[PDB]
């Protein structure tokens, strides 16, 4: 996720 808690996805 995120960042933080990437995306998804990147």
């Amino acid at each position: 996720t995120x960042p933080g808690a990437t995306x998804p996805g990147v």
